DNA sequence: AGAAAACCCTTTATTTGTTATATAGTATTTTATCCTC
DNA sequence: GAGGATAAAATACTATATCCTGGTTAAAGGGTTTTCT
RNA sequence: CCAAAAGAAGUCUUUCUUUUGGUAACCAGGAU
């Protein structure tokens, strides 16, 4: 294939490298420990900056000056040799340490599992021996030559036994001379007890002795046959001197090693064909542990069969240098450099190897050379990964060194840090403040951060407008920034996008595009209504700004970016453009009525006409103007330029509409018209108060009904009302507009009395501990509510704080009832109230004691968000890695499958209550079936995109349940089609045919999580989440029932014991260690002994694992059970997601199938493989005769299945880089470039949106009139 | 020709030995003990 | 009583949001070399 | 892509030619 790489990639092949291709790659061979000398400065020779073999320091430049100069070209000067060309090659060019003996491959060698230890059947701990040069290894044996030379050696052995033991007893007999001697000397003259137990003690210890060295020896003896007679290959001998003695004796019949050598040797004389088919019988008959360890070993063995790469790559026996410039080393000014920690390890591997190759040569006994062996073993592990085994190597400060594979793992490797991220040019960043008077497109950039990001663009119109002469005139004059800059300037940004970003970007809308201005300051000025997309308060945030440059990076800036296209959130579909806290009370303030203001409208009396009326509201205006009127009294005017209500337009003229200019009367405030007015010319006569919840029905009505400029127009001229409004509302904050209840005394004092009563009676014993707790929260809990109420009803409804609360524009009554009342219980650091309670509101002044028992509470708030700030986006992460394969690739896979929907049930008495979550299930899908109801024709047809009017439809017809399509049913073999999929929660309409529709399903899950808080065994929050899309077992497990029929329980001691009588009768399902700590399930009353429970019920009270639900229930029970679980938790903190998001993620947990019977196909049992790869073989399987293969549905985390993908290049990007990288060697994989991450990481362009086929081949042309006309 | 003050190299050794604030999750080797023949 | 098979425990590896700035970058010992007297 | 020196033309100060010269890792502290 390509070798410098011009971008006609079809491929990325990954493989293990044999010295072969090692000293192919090379140029040269690094053959001294040297760098560069200190005095001339200049690399020297054989060193690891040799010019010879890296290439020229200078471009065009020898090492000895004959050549200097570019028309010398391609030709190695015959003195020094170093090449004459550019310097450039020294980030290209390799070099090679060639070894004077064999070193392994660390990651072959140690990572777990071991693969060298299931290649060679070998436990790393004995393995471990062998190549550290701490055992002998037994690498060949001759077991024919043997069994002759065998019984040969067995009588040679016996002849030496019978000698050695025959000579032992002449000397025995010998020793008993003795002995008859010294009873001669005892006996014969006068010596007593003495003597003779002195001489027979001496004669029996050496007696003993000599027995004892002959059982010794001939034990010794024993043990050298026994070993030889049943030596085998592989076979470790500890106990030096036992090999000795073997290879002494019997030197031939064996060949025996040690160190990397003996493994090579044992590589060489190994067929991977007969361990292949022994392991495969072993899988088929075996069971147990030994089937369960022939899979696994089978894996490796299997890789290395199947391809033509040999397994001796694992055994090194050169080593590649990388190129001087990726380990440089700088001249710090002073005489000082900074080596690249690399040069270090380099240098200790070449000392030891030329130590090693002096000591061979000079002759040296095998001690020292086993020794200088070991030591060079140990470097080259340093090298390439530094602290697996042992002691890491240490530097200056006892720092350890950075090896090869930290260049590659973690946060801070070459992937996360530089491939996937970069730090990029035309950039800069600064503090935000608030634009109330930008437009919504529009940005604040100060004039020096715009004159530096448009440099180019700006020296280009200087020369052009003939203010400077050439370029460098023109870069003179914006460095010094003459007058004349900024006239250029100014006209060059007009209509230039740009892109602003506030970290962290947890959804797609943390960037956008904006039009830039210049303004005064050093600070960016944010439009007010863009804060709630990118979470921006001003409070000292900051934002980073990008300037696209080409033609394309322009357009995507204006029609696809640009800050008033996105006014809905992709998640839900909900407004993100809606004025908010000042502008929503200064709404709520113009459109309120006070009865009896100023102005207002007077019937007649008899004496004087109707007064209040006006004849146009430029009237009212300017009797507003002259303190005649107020803004807030109810008056009646002539209107002519506002349409009427429909009621009103229908009941006077019919016709066909007001018809702008034909007037009516309207009984209104001043107000309200002025509210109005903002409002498109078509939109009816709004006669209401802007409560938050009214103003969002109304901007969910104009988005639904009318394009995307009207609506963004509508919110600019709403924003201005409502600060200009705001700030004549009269809302300000003294403590003298914090009232207090009138009678808190006498409510806390009659509530004293009852935890007096209370504290009594627990004093006479008449309860323990907790019940008297218990107790006393449940008064105190009464109390507060009997203050709050109190509170509630004193306040008038002008207050400012109530105003505030009340118009939602932010704040709910439990803070104005802390701050005014009273605060009420407070809870320990373990959680369980304080029976205390606190007493005094803020208002009052808490006391010592109350303050600290709040700061309890306080602190454990505060830990909890800034540690779940992380967990976030951890999730956000694993998230979106799980799902980036998911894109719209379709319109339509006309499959007919699909999932049925709640849809409001019937109500008992007879009545369609409406489901109250019908907004996130139902919505924006299309129908698979037909609704017909009672036999009437089909409501709704067939492929409708099902949205609010078809729903009321649906619902006056009355049914309850309709199928609709789902991406769990899509039938499209790589992605999504548009139609399934439904609507665009963004857009409004279908989906594109490019719509990357898995990443805004990651973002929209995982973006509101920060706002997801821990609740106090059962999880149920984040971690709550993160274990459902994990797929791991619940930590409060309880067991599902497995065939239905009635049920026995025994309340046993300890623990419950539930067993489920089945109807049919076949087995009875026993649940036996069930811990009485839990709860038995209320569907419906509690569980009931011979209670019928169905086949998937659940009986105890918690979680049940997902893996048997799918056992027991099947794929779409699990489906539902898995989106239902997730939104309940996401409901319960009050967030709308909308369910097709976590429809795409739990599709992706179950796209695989677990192999249980191999049958004849090429897939290992327990092995897990794509489910349309399982058809495909299967199909193919069943031609050439029958044996299909068995597989069985398995369920699999966000975690697993990302590393499962099909790419190597994804998956060592995303987790466990070593891991990944060994095994994808060893299976030699190829990667064919399809995915998103995969095009990032190589610079080309996604597969995804503007990147496609379809709309990246357009071809543009002129009209042939166009072109007449010209 | 001998003595003193400034270079060049090595290495943080790895014992029959100088190293104790995480948890949570999974996966793989021991290992200990129990059950069977 | 011996062997095997299954719980148990014990180690081994992996992960834990984004952005910015400021201070340091080897010591110690042995052998040797060169200059001065 | 920039600096310095020399030569030529004009302007009273730009253009052309020749030569020379041209960073990271750790630990720590903050912010949202
Ligand atoms: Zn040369
Ligand atoms: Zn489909």
């Amino acid at each position: 294939g390509a070798m410098l790489d011009v971008n006609f990639f079809d491929e990325l092949r990954i493989g293990l490298a044999t010295a072969e291709d090692i000293r192919q790659w090379s140029y040269g061979e690094v053959k001294k420990p040297e760098t560069i000398n200190y005095r001339t400065l200049k690399p020297e020779k054989d060193g690891l900056f040799c010019e010879k073999i890296f290439g020229p320091t200078r471009d065009w430049e020898c090492y000895c000056g004959k050549y200097k100069r570019v028309r010398f070209k391609g030709i190695i000067c015959e003195r020094c040799g170093v090449e004459v060309t550019r310097a450039k090659v020294r980030r290209e060019r390799m070099g090679h340490i060639e070894l004077a003996a064999p070193v392994t491959h660390i990651w072959y060698f140690k990572g777990v599992p071991s693969r060298l230890g299931y290649l060679l059947d070998l436990a790393p701990k004995d393995l471990e021996k062998i190549i550290y040069f701490a055992a002998y290894v037994i690498t060949s044996v001759d077991e024919e030559m043997r069994h002759n030379e065998l019984s040969t050696l067995e009588a040679e052995m016996a002849v030496e036994r019978k000698a050695v033991e025959d000579q032992r007893d002449g000397e025995l007999e010998a020793r008993a001379q003795k002995l008859e001697a010294d009873l001669a000397e005892l006996e014969a003259e006068g010596a007593k007890a003495d003597a003779r137990r002195k001489v027979r003690d001496g004669g029996e210890r050496e007696m003993r002795q000599i027995r004892d060295r002959a059982q010794r020896e001939l034990d010794r003896l024993e043990d050298i046959w026994s070993t030889f007679t049943k030596l085998a290959p592989k076979q470790l001998i500890v106990d030096e001197n036992l090999y000795r003695e073997l290879v002494d004796r019997y030197g031939e019949y064996f060949t025996g090693a040690m160190g990397a050598e003996s493994i090579q040797k044992l590589i060489e004389n190994f067929d991977i064909d007969a361990e292949a088919e022994s392991l495969r019988d072993v899988i088929r008959n075996g069971k147990g542990q030994k089937k369960l360890r022939a899979l696994k070993r089978l894996k490796v063995v299997a890789a290395f069969q199947q391809s033509g790469n040999s397994p001796m790559g694992m055994v090194l026996d050169a080593v590649p240098v990388i190129p001087p410039e990726l380990r440089p080393m700088v001249q710090l000014d002073g005489g000082r450099f900074a080596t690249s920690d690399l040069n270090d390890l380099y240098r200790r591997v070449i000392n030891r190897n030329n130590r090693l190759k002096r000591l061979i040569d000079l002759g040296a006994p095998e001690i020292i050379v086993n020794n200088e062996k070991r030591m060079l073993q140990e470097s080259v592990d340093a090298l390439f990964d530094n602290g697996r085994r042992g002691r890491p190597v240490t530097g200056p400060g006892n720092r350890p060194l950075k090896s090869l594979s930290d260049l590659l793992k973690g946060k801070q490797g070459r992937f996360r840090q530089n491939l996937l991220g970069k730090r990029v040019d035309y950039s800069g960043r600064s503090v935000i403040v608030v634009g109330p008077q930008l437009k919504l497109h529009q940005c604040g950039l100060p004039k020096l951060m715009a004159l530096e990001l448009f440099k180019p663009f700006v020296m280009k119109r200087l020369v052009d407008l003939n203010h400077a002469q050439n370029i460098k005139s023109a870069k003179r004059m914006v460095e010094r920034q003459r007058p004349q800059v900024w006239d250029v300037l100014e006209e060059v940004i007009a209509e230039h996008p740009v892109l602003l970003n506030r970290a962290p970007t947890l959804h797609r809308l943390g960037i956008q595009a904006f039009e830039p201005m210049l303004v005064e300051g050093k600070a960016i000025q944010l439009h007010p209504l863009v804060c709630e997309a990118f979470n921006a308060d001003f409070d000292g945030d900051q934002m980073a700004v990008h300037l696209p440059l080409s033609a394309e990076a322009q357009a995507e800036a204006r029609i696809l970016m640009l800050s008033s296209n996105n006014i809905l959130s992709p998640a839900s579909g909900r407004p993100l453009a809606m004025p908010r806290l000042d502008m929503v009370t200064g709404l709520y303030y113009l459109t309120t009525e006070v009865p009896g203001d100023t102005g207002e409208y007077q019937p007649a009396s008899g004496d004087h006409p109707e007064t209040g009326v006006y004849s146009s509201p430029a009237e009212a205006i300017m009797a507003a103007d002259r303190g005649v009127l107020s803004v807030r009294a109810k008056i009646k005017v002539r209107l002519t330029q506002l349409r009427p209500p429909v009621e009103i337009e229908a009941e006077l003229f019919g016709h066909s509409g007001w018809q702008p200019g034909d007037a009516w009367m309207a009984e209104t405030t001043l107000g309200r018209v002025m509210f109005n007015e903002l409002l498109p010319l078509g939109y009816p006569f709004v006669n209401k108060q802007m409560h938050k919840k009214v103003q969002a029905a109304i901007i969910n009505d104009l988005a639904e009904r009318y394009p995307m400029i009207v609506v963004a127009q509508t919110v600019d001229k709403l924003k201005d009302a409502g600060f200009y409004w705001a700030t004549r509302s009269g809302v300000t904050v003294s403590m003298a507009d914090v009232l207090v209840p009138p009678r808190k005394k006498e409510i806390l004092d009659h509530y004293e009395e009852r935890a007096d009563k209370v504290e009594k009676q627990f004093q006479r014993g008449a309860l323990n501990h907790d019940e008297r707790n218990e107790a006393l929260v449940e008064i105190w809990k009464e109390a507060t509510d009997e203050v709050g109420q109190a509170l509630r009803e004193h306040y008038p409804d002008d207050n400012p704080i109530i105003t505030i609360v009340d118009s939602g524009a932010t704040g709910n009554f439990t803070q104005t009832r802390t701050l005014a009342g009273m605060k009420g219980l407070v809870t320990n650091p373990k959680g369980e109230f304080i029976p205390r309670p606190v007493k005094s509101s803020f208002r009052e002044g808490l006391t010592v004691l109350e303050y600290f028992i709040n700061t309890h509470g306080a602190r454990k708030g505060l830990a909890d968000t800034a540690l779940r700030t992380a967990d976030s986006g951890y999730l956000t992460r694993r998230l979106v890695d799980v799902s980036q394969d998911v894109i719209v690739r379709e319109h339509d896979c006309q499959t007919e499958r699909g999932i049925v929907v709640e849809l409001a049930e019937r109500a008992p008495d007879g009545t369609l209550i409406r489901d109250p979550y019908i907004e996130t299930s139902a919505y924006a899908r299309t129908l698979g079936t037909d609704a017909v109801d009672e036999a009437g024709n089909v409501i709704v047809e067939r492929g409708q995109d099902l949205g609010d009017p078809e729903i009321d439809a649906l619902l006056a017809a009355g049914i309850t349940q309709v199928k609709v399509r789902s991406v769990l049913t899509c039938a499209t073999s790589t992605g999504v089609c548009a139609t399934c999929y439904g609507r665009s929660m963004a857009t409004g309409k279908l989906v594109d045919i490019g719509e990357a529709v898995g990443i805004v399903a990651a973002q929209s899950i995982g973006e509101p999580g920060t706002q997801l808080t821990m609740r106090t065994d059962i999880t149920g929050g984040l971690p709550r989440v993160q274990e459902l899309f994990e797929a791991r077992v619940p930590r409060g497990k309880a067991p599902i029932a497995d065939v239905t029929g009635r049920v026995r329980l025994e309340d046993g001691e300890r623990f419950y014991k539930i067993t489920i009588v089945p109807d049919d009768g076949g087995e009875e399902v026993v649940y036996d260690k069930i811990s009485k700590r839990q709860r038995l399930r209320v569907f419906k009353r509690v569980l009931s002994d011979g209670d019928h429970v169905e086949v998937g019920q659940q009986l105890m009270e918690g979680s049940a694992d997902p893996h048997e639900v799918l056992r027991v229930q099947g794929p779409r029970e699990v489906q539902i059970h898995l989106v239902r679980e997730v939104q309940e938790v996401y409901r319960a903190q009050g967030v709308s997601i909308h369910d097709k998001h976590i429809e795409v993620i739990v599709r992706q947990m179950l796209r695989r199938v677990t192999i249980i019977d191999s049958g004849s196909t090429e897939f290992l049992p327990g092995s897990l493989i794509d489910r349309a790869e399982f058809e495909a073989e299967n199909r193919r399987v069943v031609a050439e005769g029958g044996e299909p293969a068995a597989g069985r549905p398995v369920l699999m985390g966000i975690t697993k299945a990302s590393l499962a993908t099909d790419s190597w290049l994804s998956a060592a990007s995303f987790q466990e880089t070593t891991r990944v990288l060994t095994d994808a060697a060893i299976n030699c994989r190829s990667d064919k470039l399809n995915g998103l991450k995969e095009n990032v990481i190589i610079g080309k362009l996604i597969p995804a949106g503007t990147g496609i086929n379809r709309y990246r081949n357009i071809a543009v042309q002129p009209t042939e009139e166009a072109r007449a006309a010209a």
